[PDB]
């Protein structure tokens, strides 16, 4: 295969959606979650198994590079949240959501870099969400909304510093997306439905409605793009 | 061809490009401007001369489905602009840049939804700029500037108004492109260097990866992709 391809999440939800659509795309893919030996047989894809809750990031991509023969693309759609109000919230369950999702954003990309650099030409997507630009409404998620809104914040320094070695860095950042990780949250009235009268197209996402704007920002479409959050909301930021 | 589209300003820059996009991507497509036909033989597509600082919009919509036999797309990409500072900027100036690039965007997207909404399936493509997000730096162009960001609204209002007809609505951000439309920019030191100090890249767009993202933008990638600015800027935003 062309690109090599890392997903971290890629076994559930919209990381095996991405993983997915990069195969479709002719790249080699290595998917990385506690238990992605299913997803990668299913898919065609290289399965990492992982805890990136507390495995050394640095030692993920080490595996991937040995796995796939090089490393051109990184998507961090590793998910995990403690759903509880920032008073309610332990130091410890703070430091959780934001080492995961943020942490581990920045630990992996630094380690994939310099493969890419090699390579002369990169893609690193991040993942964030509507709460990158809004605190999630009726729903309780303060750790979840400072990780996906600090990415942001990231995607821009290292877009900025990666530029010119070919590296190209940006935040996709999905609305309300029919999954396993917001099943909870669908299953329930007085929340679903004050969300989703806010979204425009009136009905959320399918996961590989969301993957296909996710390969665009892993492939040569997203050249002169970089440093950006790329909102595939149905319309409910703009509302 | 599957979709047809209607391209303004398609003879040159960056309208160009996106035109010989949609025409690789299979579209049939109509390449409106002042003197189209060159560009519309070369490229394959229907040449439809207009004056859209004078003639009326709905019209050339209406030429449009009747070369065409129908309407999915709409690509708004007339250029025109006043450099001058306010204090220097007569009224008649100033609605000029605002009739051409705000007016008639409303003026065709009203024109062309009923079209898209009658066939189920719709992308609405404006073209936004760097000044969507700022003033332009060392170039005083306040009437763009106002008219580039006021387009970010109507595509938010557009968006959320047609979201249930199947019409996304978006608005393409291009940075600095290499193009005739930004020949005088690019000719002056002075004014050249500091702008491409801040783009990360370290060189301006080539007017076919604008495109590449135009394309995006008006296919099947965007369904769940509506109401927002892309920016295709090279890290500049970033920066």
């Amino acid at each position: 295969m062309e690109r090599k391809a890392l997903v971290t999440g890629g076994s559930r939800g919209i990381g095996r959606a991405i993983a997915e659509a990069l195969v479709a795309r002719g790249y080699r893919v290595a998917i990385a979650s506690r238990n992605p030996e299913e997803a990668a047989q299913s898919l065609g894809a290289v399965p990492l198994p992982t805890d990136l809750e507390k495995d050394d990031p640095k030692g993920l991509v080490k595996r991937a590079l040995e796995a796939l023969g090089g490393l051109h693309v990184l998507v961090h759609a590793a998910a995990v949240n403690v759903r509880k109000p920032a008073l309610e919230l332990s130091y410890e369950e703070w430091r959780r959501v934001l080492y995961l999702h943020l942490d581990v954003a920045f630990l992996l990309a630094q380690a994939a870099a310099p493969h890419m650099a090699e390579a002369g030409w990169g893609r690193v997507l991040f993942i964030g969400s509507v709460t990158t630009f809004t605190a999630g409404g009726p729903v309780p998620i303060p750790a979840y909304t400072t990780a996906k809104t600090a990415l942001l914040g990231l995607t821009r320094a290292l877009a900025k510093e990666w530029a010119r070695l070919g590296i190209r860095v940006n935040l996709l950042c999905p609305g309300y997306v029919e999954t396993e990780f917001t099943l909870p949250l669908r299953q329930n009235p007085e929340l679903y439905e004050p969300i989703t009268a806010r979204i425009p197209m009136g009905r959320w996402a399918r996961p590989e409605e969301i993957a296909r704007v996710a390969a665009v920002l892993c492939g040569d479409e997203a050249e002169y793009l970089t440093g950006q959050a790329v909102a595939v909301d149905g319309g409910f930021l703009a509302y």
